[PDB]
């Protein structure tokens, strides 16, 4: 089997991507945030908190023929950004682009922390990192993905982030027309439960490349690229006015500028980020001050390679029995 679906910004700046997904018997599409770097599948539900729904759509197990309640399972999840949301868990039957998962863990949530609440675009999350990373207790669940996986032509999904404009996410094939050149391979380590790998090093705009080794995580949910304060200070040099600042929580730049590219390794191949990716526009409503799309990752504890470096490229997340990483140019 494969899949296919459509993947959108939810606003001007791609702060995330929606795609949408059914779940339940008969359906009930819900616009979820694919999130390479989590693992619970979760929604806004019939049971969330009346107060902490805010124009999200909501999944009501009680309408669907086909959902279970998972008795005694429960989840609760703290993400890097310090949002979190918790609730209870039924299975169900989702879909995703064709492809049909039954028996899937759909965690409800009963809480929600505000910036799920204020993004009424958002109604959940599709986790696609490392089942391992499930925070069902006491029986931990399986992703989308591993569930599919066994029935996928390949044990495969790709995304394919645009800019500025819709994508696709597809499941279990390769679509060869999509991307440009040859994919290139790097492996990953499974052990911090991510999509966790080495990139070879990075330039800034035409500048030289800089050979060295760049351990982080290949993120969909996270918006930005973070990097270590070196790299980082590195690119932001090439930009007249650019500083870092405590008030706005990192790199701004004046809008009036026009933004070097920046590229990173993937073996000896070389992914190259335009410099209009990089710019997240006002930090706030008609400042002429700018929200830099780099930012440092000291405060992080990780390198996270988010939307802003992963919609350069075609990147296959390859589930095999050893996993790896491909990305291409498109
Ligand atoms: O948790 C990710 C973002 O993680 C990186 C990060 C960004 C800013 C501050 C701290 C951080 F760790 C955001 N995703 C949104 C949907 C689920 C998580």
């Amino acid at each position: 089997s494969t899949g296919s679906a459509t993947t959108t910004p939810i606003d001007s700046l791609d702060d995330a991507y929606i795609t949408p997904v059914q779940i339940g018997t008969p359906a009930q599409t819900l616009n979820l945030d694919f999130d390479t770097g989590s693992s619970d599948l979760w929604v806004f539900s019939s049971e969330t908190t009346a107060s902490e729904v805010d124009g999200q759509t909501i999944y009501t197990p009680s309408k669907s023929t086909t959902a279970k309640l998972l008795s005694g399972a429960t989840w609760s999840i703290s993400y890097g950004d310090g949002s979190s949301s918790s609730g209870d868990v039924y299975t169900d039957t989702v879909s995703v682009g064709g492809l049909t998962v039954t028996g899937q863990a759909v965690e409800s949530a009963k809480k929600v922390s505000s910036s799920f609440t204020e993004d009424s675009t958002i109604d959940g999350l599709l986790g696609l990192a490392f089942s391992t990373l499930n925070t069902v207790s006491p029986t931990q669940q399986k992703t989308f993905f591993d569930n599919a996986k066994a029935s996928l032509d390949s044990p495969v999904f790709t995304a394919d982030l645009g800019y500025h404009a819709p994508g696709t996410y597809n499941f279990g094939f390769i679509d060869t027309t999509a991307y440009t050149g040859s994919i290139t391979y790097t492996a990953v380590s499974t052990k911090q439960g991510f999509w966790e790998w080495t990139s070879t090093g990075y330039a800034v705009g035409s500048g030289t490349f800089k050979s060295t080794s760049i351990d982080g995580i290949a993120d969909t949910g996270t918006t930005l690229l973070y990097l270590p304060a070196t790299v980082v200070s590195a690119y932001w040099a090439q930009v007249s006015g650019a500083k870092s600042s405590s008030s706005v929580g990192g790199y701004v730049f004046p809008c009036s500028a026009t933004l070097p590219s920046f590229t990173f390794g993937v073996g000896s191949a070389r992914i190259v980020i335009p410099g209009d990716y990089i710019d997240f526009g006002p930090i706030s409503t008609g400042s002429s001050s700018c929200f830099g799309g780099i930012q440092s990752s000291a405060g992080i504890g990780i390198n996270i390679f988010g939307d802003v470096a992963l919609k350069a490229a075609f990147v296959v997340f390859n589930g095999a029995t050893t996993p790896t990483l491909g990305f291409a140019s498109k």
